[PDB]
């Protein structure tokens, strides 16, 4: 019974693993029955959830994807939880490339063969007065030769407030937690040597709690605790943060989201004027000697650099360049603005960029709920519904077919990106 039934997870103050917490919440669980184990406190510090900012937009690349955008969309929208933090400016993806222009009009395209009649709220712009109208703040000549694609029900979530928003409830309710050494997962843990039954898990230092089933939400780091068989390849992206005065900052007021697929995006200014520019490009890897559990000997694997254990990295000196490109691309009025608080930000990229959300197959009780592959914190207020529906035997099989255990489906160092990532190893100036 749900009240009854022990519950660990693993990651518990980042994206999938607040989400599922919460939802066993909400599904009635005992609170005191929920132990979230995190290196960091929710929300976490190292979490790629931890950020001022994040894009909700619709993007249909798998099976599931309709319906989880849908889904949380309307949680986004209606969730007295969740709502005061999604901001539904819109979303512009820009190109004036043939080829990019060509993607943007197929994109268009996908949307409307769905059938559902998303043409109602996304629309392609074929001029620079309809460019202009949706983001006053271009100039005319900047804009020559853009064709753009409004997505009505996009904007930008507030991504670190929602997660900070789910953890003061947990701790409300009673959710039990460990952090540091004691929150940092080690090894699972078996009830025999077959190692076929999963009854808790040992952190870094010898703590170890046990409970009827185990959830592994670590994000970037799932690969590098438990033996994923090369399914999740972790990679970093980048952004770098610029100030505008209120002044500055006026005419980008509830402005929609813009991206270019040949440069990347910049979100509105928050509420305290910083704007955050990211580029485009298919990740860092940072491969590194280490020993997952499962794997019987040590593998290379990559592990993310955390900032938030060394705040003094930042970012290569080619990201430099490329997001000083988007900034004169979108923002050239900016040009001289100065960059800061740049860091790197980690995720797990499957073959397919389908998560991989599912039991163990050999450690009963053990499951995995990762490979967010860089674009799952949308995902936030509905992911931990369908990981508790997973737990109960209930989940339905367009998701459990597409989060299934599957190793040796593809190349997950180039995932659905336009490379295989470039090692952090072969990358001056991040250090
Ligand atoms: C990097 C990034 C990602 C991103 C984005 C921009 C950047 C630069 N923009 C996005 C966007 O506009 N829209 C969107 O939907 N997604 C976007 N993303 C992706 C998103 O950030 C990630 O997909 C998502 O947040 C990942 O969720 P996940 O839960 O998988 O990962 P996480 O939040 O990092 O959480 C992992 C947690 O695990 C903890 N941890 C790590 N190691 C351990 C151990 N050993 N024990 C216990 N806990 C551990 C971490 O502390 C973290 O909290
Ligand atoms: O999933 C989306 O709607 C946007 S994700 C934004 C982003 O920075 O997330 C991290 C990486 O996946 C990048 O490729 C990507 O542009």
């Amino acid at each position: 019974p749900r009240a009854n039934t022990k519950i660990i997870v693993v990651g518990g103050g980042g994206t999938m693993g607040s989400s599922t917490a919460l939802h066993l919440l909400r599904a009635g669980y005992t609170p005191s029955n929920i132990t979230v184990l995190d290196t960091y406190p929710i929300p976490s510090a190292q979490s790629a959830g931890y950020d001022l900012n994040k894009i909700f937009g619709i993007r249909l690349r798998n099976k599931p994807d309709l319906q989880l955008y849908l889904e949380a969309l309307d949680m986004w929208k209606n969730d007295p939880l969740f709502k005061p933090f999604f901001h539904n400016v819109g979303q512009m993806d820009v190109s004036s490339t043939e080829e990019g222009i060509k993607k943007l009009r197929m994109r268009y395209q996908s949307l409307l063969d769905a059938g559902i009649g998303l043409e109602k709220t996304n629309f392609l712009l074929e001029s620079e007065d309809e460019i202009l109208a949706k983001a006053p703040h271009f100039t005319r000549e900047q804009i020559k030769g853009w064709k753009g694609l409004f997505c009505g029900d996009g904007g930008w979530l507030a991504a670190a407030k929602a997660i900070n928003a789910i953890g003061q409830f947990l701790k409300e309710q009673g959710v039990k937690f460990g952090f540091g050494e004691a929150g940092t997962f080690k090894k699972p843990l078996f009830a025999d040597a077959d190692e076929k039954t999963c009854i808790g898990v040992e952190t870094v230092d010898g703590t170890k709690y046990y409970a009827d089933k185990v959830v592994l939400a670590a994000g970037a780091w799932s690969s590098t605790l438990v033996d994923l068989e090369e399914q999740c390849v972790s990679k970093a992206w980048v952004f770098a943060h610029i100030q505008l005065t209120p002044a500055e900052a006026a005419a980008y007021k509830n402005t929609p989201v813009i991206y270019d697929g040949d440069y990347g995006f910049f979100i509105e200014p928050d509420e305290n004027g910083i704007i955050k520019v990211c580029d485009e490009f298919p990740g860092f890897t940072h491969f590194k000697m280490h020993q997952p559990y499962g794997s019987p000997v040590p593998k290379l694997i990559s592990v993310p650099r955390s900032h938030a254990k060394h705040p003094t990295d930042t970012y290569p000196h080619a990201s430099e360049v490329t997001i000083k490109k988007a900034i004169n691309r979108f923002l050239p009025r900016f040009n001289d603005k100065e960059l800061f608080n740049r860091a790197m930000c980690w995720c797990t990229d499957t073959a397919d960029a389908n998560l991989l959300v599912c039991e163990h197959p050999r450690w009963k009780g053990f499951y995995l709920a990762t490979g967010d592959s860089g674009h799952s914190f949308k995902l936030l207020p509905n992911i931990g519904k369908h990981v508790v529906e997973l737990l109960e035997g209930r989940l339905e099989s367009v998701f459990k077919d597409a989060w299934r255990w599957r190793p040796g489906s593809g190349d997950a160092l180039k995932s659905r990106r336009a490379a295989p990532a470039k090692d952090l190893a072969d990358m001056p100036g991040w250090r």
